[PDB]
């Protein structure tokens, strides 16, 4: 037998394909060629393990697409990649493809859709994603067409919450956290279609801009990244540094020019050049992720978009069994927390109690209540002192229980609905050692405060 992964790469495209086919040779997508941060040519006979396709405004029928991937695939590295998953909501597509070899390791495949808008604005926009298991690690990914329209970032972001909130991925026993809780590793691309947001008249200068590749001035103005700053929209995401041109909007059978003048199509509206196409990830903390590469391809000219890429190697571990669990507790093992408090930004007044979830627990704990205190600057300080049960996890060896993650909500002990939920690293510098711990508890991917306090973790070594 193989041994098993410690490590995978995994390709995220993105590509608004503009309704139309693409051209007879899209290889330079997979192959993570052209603009950004491009991938070694010493790389290209070197498959990835999971292929993660988004696609946007896309025309052709699954079947028509799955046998266009397929076969560029296979001839880029001479491997026939097994379909995982594909998932279509109107003309906005996820498909996942794996290597052969990962078959077995590939459990608990998940789908879903979300519609974004209410009347006038359902009925084109909204997102797919898919879920699953590799070996002891969820892996989720969403391809989300948000609204477009240089003047809608606030929809943009609204299309975001509404597709966290909805999108049911992942094990429903996690059931006070979205899909940003839920994943080992959730990648998030799509055509977000935010814009650099610059007065129309500089259409001309923008364009100048990019002959010359100084992208800074113009980056300053991407709504994405400045929405992202003021903590408007994907809080606790990544992004790579964008080194690639703007990716919309392009004269077709070309990349030599830019179509942003108003047009009856458009709505009258202008279409300044913008990085619409993005990919950003989100990972439980302390697991190895690296972007190996973010651009976008120069010889794929079939839409006004150009196709995006990214490339990430993803910390993966074993499906862990021993003597003990899976199907009952290690005594060896256990995991306590120490002046524990939770500081909430709600004005409410309830009584509040903590819940653990974690697949290292064989299942959720649920904690006494914590005393309320006034903090010194109007805030509610949730204190549960020494008061938090003791953990009992189900594997004890060390090379298991340090690999896993606590994943923590604050529940209103009137409504049993969740304030805040965050996430605690067991990868810690020290076992049988009281250590610090710290999250962001956020709702609805809102910040609505911190959990602190310290752990003192035990393990069979
Ligand atoms: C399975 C579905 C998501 C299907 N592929 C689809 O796109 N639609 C049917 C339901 O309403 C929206 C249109």
């Amino acid at each position: 037998e193989q041994p098993e992964p410690d490590m995978i790469t995994i390709f995220i495209g993105t590509w608004n394909m503009g309704n139309a086919p693409p051209p007879k040779k899209i290889t330079s997508w997979f192959l993570s060629k052209g603009q950004g941060k491009t991938r070694d040519d010493s790389a290209d006979y070197i498959p990835h393990d999971i292929y993660v396709i988004g696609t946007q405004e896309d025309p052709l029928s699954e079947k028509e697409w799955l046998e266009i991937l397929k076969h560029s695939l296979q001839e880029i590295t001479s491997v026939t990649f097994k379909t995982v998953a594909i998932h279509t909501l109107w003309n906005i597509r996820i498909v996942v493809l794996a290597k052969p070899e990962h078959e077995n390791r590939i459990s608990h495949i998940c789908t879903d859709n979300v519609k974004t808008g209410i009347a006038n604005t359902l009925g084109n926009k909204g997102a797919v994603g898919v879920s699953f298991m590799f070996n002891g690690t969820s892996l989720g990914f969403v391809n989300s067409h948000l609204t477009s329209g240089s003047e809608k970032k606030l929809r943009r972001n609204q299309n975001y919450m509404n597709i966290l909130r909805f999108l049911a991925l992942g094990d429903k026993k996690l059931s006070p956290f979205n899909i940003t809780h839920r994943f080992t590793h959730l990648f998030w691309f799509g055509d977000l279609n935010y814009r650099v947001d610059l007065p129309t008249w500089e259409a001309e200068t923008i364009i100048q801009k990019i002959k010359q590749q100084q992208y800074a001035d113009l980056l300053s103005h991407d709504q994405l990244l400045t929405e992202r700053r003021e903590q408007k929209v994907f809080l606790h995401f990544e992004e790579e540094e964008i080194t690639f041109a703007p990716t919309y909007r392009f004269e077709r059978l070309t990349r030599d020019k830019y179509a942003y003048t108003k047009q009856k199509a458009t709505g009258m509206k202008y279409n300044l050049p913008s990085w619409c196409d993005r990919v950003l990830w989100k990972s439980y903390p302390l697991v190895h992720v690296v972007c190996q590469s973010y651009g976008s391809t120069s010889d794929i000219m079939t839409s006004d978009h150009s196709p995006v890429f990214a490339t990430f190697e993803a910390g993966v571990t074993s499906q862990f069994v021993s003597k003990n669990g899976p199907g009952t507790v290690d005594s060896q093992g256990q995991i306590e927390f120490l002046r524990c408090y939770a500081t909430l930004k709600t004005k409410s007044q309830t009584k509040f109690y903590l819940e653990f979830h974690s697949s290292c627990l064989e299942s959720f704990v649920k904690s006494q209540e914590g005393e309320n205190e006034e903090g010194s600057e109007g805030e509610l300080v949730v204190k549960f002192g020494e008061t938090l049960p003791k953990l009992k996890p189900i594997i004890s060896d060390p090379e298991y229980l340090l690999d896993q993650h606590i994943l923590i909500s604050i529940k209103s002990s009137d409504s049993d609905e969740s304030y805040g939920e965050g996430c605690i690293a067991l990868r810690l510098e020290a076992t049988e050692t009281q250590l610090p711990i710290y999250t962001p508890l956020t709702h609805h991917g809102e910040l609505t405060g911190h959990f602190q306090g310290e752990i003192k973790l035990q393990t069979s070594q």
